């Protein structure tokens, strides 16, 4: 199950290109209802736009992607270097 | 309440310098008998040594040490990356 992040990082990952609602629904595993809810919240904080019927990202929606991949890169550093302290403790 | 993490660190901050069985006791906020023994673990996974009444690291403990404190400011950088992702979508 995708958290509240990695869901709206799917629906991103996908708008960075532009995409259809369909393929923003299967990307990020949501039925086409809240496929609607999370665009709709999204397009509020001018997050992505809507060209036709294309999705794409707005300059804050890009700079916003990127912060997420950046965060999960920090965690998955840290998780790593978890496991190095772990193995000398134990 | 400190994590086990948070105690150990502790005590290895301690004996960054060499340290007596009581300042170690009083920086972990551990009782007399429960620093005993996180020195004893601590002494046989050979993170720290002992040189008469004092404790001091070992090349082992430095290493330890600095990679916790890595960890540290990891999760510090993560959780105010946290913040600006959480600003931007709400």
């Amino acid at each position: 199950k995708k958290s509240k992040l990695e869901i709206i990082q799917a629906i991103l990952e996908a708008c960075k290109s532009g995409s259809p609602k369909t393929r923003i629904m299967y990307g990020a595993n949501l039925s086409y209802a809240l496929t609607g809810r999370y665009i709709k919240m999204l397009m509020d904080l001018e997050i992505i736009r809507q060209e036709g019927k294309q999705y794409m990202l707005t300059k804050k929606g890009e700079e916003l992607l990127e912060d997420i991949r950046k965060f999960n890169e920090m965690r998955k550093n840290m998780d790593q270097l978890k496991e190095k302290i772990n193995s000398v403790l134990s």
